[PDB]
């Protein structure tokens, strides 16, 4: 089987866990523990960080027989290629490439706020700008069923994660954007995904590592 | 022609400027000014940020007739696809995807240090870890002429930029890694690139925006 390795948190690996599920991939997971305070021991991972044969050791990592892959987006495109979940025309490739990169920037901005010691101050300011972020995703989707167009691709997995994390943070955030509420529902309605969400393999939370100031531990 | 828009700094756009050059693309550049202190006025860009028809307005942006693209990596893959500068086998696609994402993480870590108010403190600590980063790039390249293998691809443009920025920061950093010194030289020896470096279109510096604590203004 493929081996997926990552911390015992949702972090930036939810889309990969979801895609492995969707595609019916045979896999095993290693979920590394993180020390509690104050030294947040990472010994468990650091012991093996250089013993796995990865080119640029990192978490997450995917091991597929001879292929050893790091960088979340790279793991996403490898599974995409194997299962034909890429854009098939130039317009679709474009949309996929922009959104891939935009889904990372949206996740990183949320992580910045949640990890800052002055969270209680940043939260309000993050929320102020939330209607603009959501609007741009909503206008992008339009009346299409999925982000690339008529076909589900791997980017729908990463945008689902951005949306989900934001609705956990601020439950009301999708109410003024119905195509986005609808997308969430439709993604959560795919059989393999609803089965997974009800299984003991599921890990929705915590999102962030234990030092976060909002949902880490 | 295509329109490339970005701040009047090197920032994360050097690879795009280089690739436009390499490929002999017909283009025009808009380079936006940034206010000097303390308010670092961005009015010049913000005036047009929403008037260009971009889906997720950002800098850099590329306009190619009907296509309007944001996110640096997305702009890189669009030019790559048009000019056949992608990996052609699965092993090559993999390498390209990992390095694309790893070149971003290396650039972001350098930017974090250069932008921190406590730079003079971070510099030493960044340097301590530099031999490990360089080693991993060097072992990755091996005896190949380019990063993907035998073919130049767009990732060579982004890794060239990482390497160049680091040798500006710490001139001695490539001396213990000759395949990396050699790659730099070979990239800088391509005709279109050496012509560009000597033209009035060239912008090597400043790297960072004016609020940086090391090379911004
Ligand atoms: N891709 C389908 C496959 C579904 C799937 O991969 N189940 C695994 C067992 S599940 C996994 C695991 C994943 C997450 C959390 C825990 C576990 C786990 C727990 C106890 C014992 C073994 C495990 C394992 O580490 C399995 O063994 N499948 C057949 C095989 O690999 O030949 C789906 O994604 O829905
Ligand atoms: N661009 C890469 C980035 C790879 C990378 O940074 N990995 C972090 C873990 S990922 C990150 C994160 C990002 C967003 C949301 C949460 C997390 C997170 C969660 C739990 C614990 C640590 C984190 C972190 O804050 C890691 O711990 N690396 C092992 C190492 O450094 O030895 C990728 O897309 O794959
Ligand atoms: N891709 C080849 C093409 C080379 C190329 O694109 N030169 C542009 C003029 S150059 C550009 C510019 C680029 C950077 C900085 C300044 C300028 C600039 C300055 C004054 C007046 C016009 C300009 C313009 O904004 C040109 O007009 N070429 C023919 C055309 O577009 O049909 C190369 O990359 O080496
Ligand atoms: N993931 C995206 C990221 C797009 C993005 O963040 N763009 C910044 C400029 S880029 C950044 C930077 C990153 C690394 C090195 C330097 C810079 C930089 C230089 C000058 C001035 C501002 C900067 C910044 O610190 C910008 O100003 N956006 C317009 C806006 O926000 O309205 C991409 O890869 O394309």
């Amino acid at each position: 089987p493929m081996i997926l390795g990552y911390w015992n948190v949702r972090g930036l690996t939810h889309p990969i866990r979801l895609l492995l599920e969707y595609t019916d991939s045979s896999y095993e997971e290693k979920r590394y523990a993180m020390g509690d305070a104050p030294d947040y021991d990472r010994s468990q991972w650091l012991n093996e960080k250089f013993k796995l044969g990865l080119d640029f050791p990192n978490l997450p990592y995917l091991i597929d027989g001879s292929r050893k892959i790091t960088q979340s987006n790279a793991i996403m495109r490898y599974l995409a290629r194997k299962h034909h979940l890429c854009g098939e025309t130039e317009e679709e490739r474009i949309r996929v490439d922009v959104l891939e990169n935009q889904a990372m920037d949206t996740r990183l901005q949320l992580a910045m706020v949640c990890y800052s010691p002055d969270f209680e101050r940043k939260k309000p300011e993050y929320l102020e700008g939330l209607p603009e972020k959501m609007k741009l995703y909503s206008e992008f989707l339009g009346k299409q069923p999925w982000f690339a167009g008529n076909k589900i691709t791997y980017v729908d997995f990463l945008v689902y994660d951005v949306l989900d994390q934001h609705r956990i943070f601020e439950p009301k955030c999708l109410d003024a954007f119905p195509n986005l509420k609808d997308f969430v529902a439709r993604f959560e309605g795919l059989k393999k995904i609803s089965d997974y969400m009800k299984s003991g393999r599921f890990l929705s939370k915590p999102i962030f590592a234990k030092m976060a100031f909002w949902n880490p531990k």
